[PDB]
């Protein structure tokens, strides 16, 4: 480790990465920081689905995602155990017990949200599901100029598309993908357009997809290396950051303070340009920690001297769920157009069709594995494959439904698995609302009580707004139950609800990007750059104003190359 | 990848890495296939709970472990769903369905059994509880001479222990831990005497351990390196090995067939020694798919050619569970020495003690965590402070309590972790019986049916002996539910309970070890080496004869570094 | 004692626990967040469904029940009927 | 009077319950007491308890009672899944 960058990044997703991309091959001397640890195989910061095991037993991640999301506040437990024994010591009052937060309302938490500390981040585990915002999800980029907004968001999208390989085919001869697909576009022709989820993903063979990560954007090796001898980059695991050292005046940030986790001691590292990419929630942290906003419960008799916007006007989307399985009538059409020589398991039984034929129904491609699975499976009572990919089905949030939607089948399942029923009849439905900007919804953190960390204990004061937030996610729910009906009746177990305020894990506004500071109640402008500050950036999630209801990590990816076209104009990289 | 090697190991678990480091050491050439690929970060094969996260954030690890434990054999699934909408599909029977085992009864089980398929194998995850076996649960090395035998077996375990990095006392300043001790001893005194486990592990800090596992018997980097310029090992993941080849007088091996994961490419490779540590289960799944033994149902009236007791006389053992919550008499007790005055919160409060006073019942040590955390904590009605290791207590297995017992927390934790009653009250209780070893206990292999990796599904025959076996486990569920209320009452939600059959994993006796093939009924002798072989050898639990209640896994150690003897002794290192 | 209770033992039961009611019930402070958004929720934990606030949940007999039927709860108990010795008895 | 689900795996006739009832020291501090303010289901003032198992013997009993009754119980038989030693709401 020196004492001395050209840039620090501050987190180690996607986020961060897109920085470390485009910095450190701009030539600058770039650190990065995380937290948490390598964990994750040989390419360094890799999505964590990508082994041969997972994709044999797709079932088993939704154990890798809970196993590294801690959830961010905890309110004081209630429950009553009046079942101790006598002998055993027992409480007088619900006292604060295993790391929960006294300061929590457990009725106006996200009690669903959660953070991740390794190193990549959540794209070591999250879905890659990349849609662009429309103008109506999406915060502008220039003023009064239409047009031309639309244009600087095209051509972000498109660079941060080809990092994330974002593509809209992987799934193009899946059986279960196209039979939902072709059943939901034909019932809603002239209505809604549906579509393959866009994932940034690579599939290699008909049963591996290689997901993308914070690794693809950037591989995270130190630098010089042999591939890349004239750029410079460390990446130093197991360091806390803690705090970003404000000179007097507030126009600069003069250094960064660190805790090494693993000798215990703290250090201070100086750079031109501080980047923090630390998350929605840990950014804010960061901040306030670093004496922007106002620490503990909020005061409005008191304002902050700088950022007061900041924490205000978070957004959560609402989030429903329901799992369907698969109708007769649709079962029995992926065999259409099969010819069916007799009884299954005996002499006469031979599986055709003809290859061209215009009576088809289906694809030759469909048809051949239709084929070839009903003959080597005769004891199958299923037409479907025994490996056929998963749907991944959306129709894009528009004004007449004003919801992303994701149809298929996600890592992420929230109960127990059910064996009962056969798994290639089931879908999962996810409806996604958006969530209007309200001042009173907050992220504070104590100036008591402190995380496992040793930092502010970060408090959630949120409820959905009242008025169109909420019209909107009842009308969201009714969608889906009236959409999946389509399809199939719903599993017993996977009924329709609204799952935990949080647990869809894409809050916003934490830290709000707009032109001005004043008239957008904002903490960055379209730089990311913090407000008078002339060298400190903020990266993430947390930069989106805007009501959304697509998954925002293109976009917030997006932000972060418009960011970094201002840092390459505004710094100069040390000589080598 | 060469095509020759002077030996070759099949699996990368701490099995097959005390045979790499024994032999690799002597200056073999060695190459190691494993099926998973490498994922505990830089350190190959290490253990996945040594990050910081982790052990702050002790209750997500069962994630972890349940994420890499995958079920052997999972029988056909009969449950009844009446509730789904008549427009789904349904069959009209309990079909084969989400890879079940339709060979498995599902009432003669080990449906708790489970394999892990990573580099490191299950020392990426277990507990690190290293115990010795007593004469009573060990198999002789020597026969009709106890002191040649008790000398063998303390070189070999020293050996083990040293490569496991084998200790008792990194939990000696845990108020907790020792708060458990201290009243086990007094209430049993002279009856039992109890110490910590012993333990893989070594303590780096107060608030962490760094956790051993198979990088700590071998480090798994390919050699010749800077570190070993004159040693030659290759590790290759994500590699199938499917079968050994026998030549035809069935008196040596050929060759190893393996199939790439990544590439599909199939290839035989030779080797002088071939060494399989495939775990206990596919260990034999190796052996049978190369025609040792007898694929399919067994059938008495078909003798095999080969190792008929290949897969018989299988041993697991009973486990019994429960947690309890700490006497108000205990809690009280680590106060004992303190003078209390004023009341908690005001400014008049105080706490301390006499250091030295030789009526004191703690040590300074222990009084003074006591006083600071009650000083710091006010708000806190415990005496206990927040960071305090877990307790790991043992009264190890003797004649008059034939089980092995582990005290404390557990990574591994089978309910939903409750949150009303605080972490510092609750001790864990397991208790382990040993398992006579009989015939009719079986691990088999289908002749039709094959598993994820198109190799022959392992099935199960397997029952509880009737008599000792029995008798002892019954008395063991008393015996915990007598100790454990020597420190508290049941924690509701964890009540004394026998877990699901091999959910211990500490399945052994599958390819057994005796003196003679015939009148031991076995499969490999006393180096390692499987009967009629010159070459061939087998390494792990599978090779323990006895009825054991202690965990395994240093035994079998102790048992590969006796095997490497022999094959120093009998095969001699190709020339650098 | 009806032919049908002791021909189906198993279903006597919920004849008891139809004529238990409790005697005091602590407010409920389960946190339910999974409701609509359009759903009426209170910011409280307010006195809903007959409990009662002047209860300790932690200071209870929650087991507690009464019986309001002709011949009162000897219209379902036990029927079990042992003397104290002289240790148990006033 | 069960307390959970009838389970219908194991046959009825292999299952035995067992229950062990412990004797409480009378103490002032444990009272039965009406609201002066809240009204129950029928117009009268609301019970409520402030009840806690005195320490001391009647504490120390009850633990061996749960002992007892894991020691005794095994001379028949293992536990049934689902009905595992429990002390049950007071
Ligand atoms: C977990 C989850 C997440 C997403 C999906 C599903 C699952 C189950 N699906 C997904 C999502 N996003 C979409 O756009 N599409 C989808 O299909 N998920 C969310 C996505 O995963 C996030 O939006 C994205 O990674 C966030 O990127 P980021 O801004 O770069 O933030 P990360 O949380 O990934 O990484 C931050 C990072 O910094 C570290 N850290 C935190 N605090 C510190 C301090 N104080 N010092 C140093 N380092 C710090 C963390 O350790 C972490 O790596
Ligand atoms: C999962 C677990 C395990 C243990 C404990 C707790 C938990 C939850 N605690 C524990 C253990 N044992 C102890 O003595 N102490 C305790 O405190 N656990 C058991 C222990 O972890 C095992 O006994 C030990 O690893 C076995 O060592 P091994 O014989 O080297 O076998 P592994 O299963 O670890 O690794 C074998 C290996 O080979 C691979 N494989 C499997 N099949 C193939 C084929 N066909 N070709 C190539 N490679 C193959 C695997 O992927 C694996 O790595
Ligand atoms: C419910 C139950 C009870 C018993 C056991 C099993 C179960 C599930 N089994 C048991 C019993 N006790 C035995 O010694 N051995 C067993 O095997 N149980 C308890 C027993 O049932 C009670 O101890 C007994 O009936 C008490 O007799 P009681 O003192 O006569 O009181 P009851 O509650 O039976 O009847 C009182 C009664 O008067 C009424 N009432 C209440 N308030 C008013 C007012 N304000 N005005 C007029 N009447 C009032 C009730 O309606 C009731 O009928
Ligand atoms: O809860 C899982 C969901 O998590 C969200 O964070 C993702 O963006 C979705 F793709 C995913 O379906
Ligand atoms: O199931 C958990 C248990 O797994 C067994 O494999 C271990 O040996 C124990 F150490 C552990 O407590």
């Amino acid at each position: 480790m020196d004492i001395k960058y050209d840039v620090v990044i501050v987190g180690s997703g996607p986020i961060g990465c897109t920085y470390a991309r485009e910095l450190v091959g701009a030539g600058y001397k770039v650190a990065m920081f995380d937290i948490g640890e390598i964990d994750s195989g040989l390419k360094i910061g890799a999505h964590k689905k990508n082994t041969v095991e997972y994709q044999k037993n797709i079932d088993k991640f939704v154990n890798v995602i809970q196993g590294q999301l801690m959830s961010v506040s905890v309110p004081v437990n209630t429950l009553v155990v009046d079942t101790l024994s006598p002998t055993s010591w027992q409480a007088s009052t619900f006292f604060v017990r295993n790391g929960s937060n006294p300061e929590q309302d457990p009725l106006r938490n996200l009690s669903g949200q959660a953070v991740t500390r390794v190193v990549g981040g959540m794209s070591t585990h999250w879905t890659c599901a990349t849609p662009r915002f429309d103008r109506e999800q999406r915060p502008l980029l220039v003023k009064d100029d239409a047009d031309a907004d639309d244009a600087e968001w095209d051509r972000l999208y498109t660079k941060a598309e080809s990092y994330f390989q974002t593509g809209t085919d992987q799934f193009k001869e899946s059986i279960r993908h196209n039979l939902v697909l072709n059943k939901l576009t034909e019932e809603y022709k002239g209505q809604r357009d549906f579509q393959q989820i866009p994932l940034a993903a690579t599939r290699r063979s008909p049963t591996f997809v290689e997901w993308s990560s914070a690794n693809t954007v950037f591989d995270l090796q130190n630098r010089p290396n042999t591939d890349a001898p004239e750029e410079r980059f460390n990446l130093f695991p197991a360091v806390a950051c803690e705090r970003v050292v404000r000179n007097a005046l507030n126009s600069e940030i003069e250094s960064l303070h660190i805790h090494d986790l693993i000798s215990g001691d703290r250090f201070e590292i100086k750079a031109d340009v501080y980047v923090l990419t630390a998350g929605a929630v840990h950014n804010t942290q960061l901040l306030v920690n670093s004496g922007f906003g106002q620490l503990g419960r909020p005061n409005p008799a008191n304002p902050p001297e700088l950022l007061p916007s900041l924490g205000s006007y978070i957004t959560e989307q609402s989030l429903v769920f329901c799992q369907t399985v698969m109708s007769t009538e649709l079962i029995d059409s992926v065999k259409s157009d099969m010819t069916i020589r007799g009884t299954p398991g005996e002499l006469t039984y031979s599986v055709t069709y003809t290859p061209g034929a215009s009576t088809n129904k289906h694809p030759d491609w469909w048809n051949e594995k239709v084929k070839n699975h009903m003959m080597q499976h005769q004891e199958d009572p299923l037409p479907i494959p025994f490996e056929d990919p998963e749907p991944q089905v959306t129709t894009l949030f528009q004004p007449s439904h004003p919801w992303h939607t994701q149809i298929g089948r996600d890592a992420f399942s929230y109960g127990a698995v059910q064996q009962s029923i056969d798994s290639r009849l089931i879908v999962d439905w996810r409806f996604f609302g958006r969530t209007e900007p309200k001042e009173e919804n907050k992220l504070w953190f104590s100036d008591k009580i402190t995380d496992a960390y040793n930092m502010p204990q970060p408090t959630f004061d949120f409820r959905f707004p009242a008025g169109r937030t909420s019209k909107e996610a009842e009308d969201m729910m009714t969608d889906m139950c009236v959409m999946s009906a389509k399809i199939g009746g719903f599993l017993p177990g996977s009924l329709p609800q609204f799952m935990e305020p949080g647990l869809v894990l894409h809050l916003g506004g934490t830290h709000r990007m707009g032109f001005d500071e004043k008239e957008d109640n904002c903490c960055v402008n379209t730089d990311s750059r913090v407000f008078g500050f002339k060298n400190l950036f903020l990266g993430g999630c947390g930069n989106i104003p805007t009501a959304y209801g697509a998954n925002p990590t293109l976009t917030a990816m997006s932000l972060a190359i418009k960011s970094c076209e201002y840092i390459k104009q505004n710094f100069t990289p040390s000589p080598f």
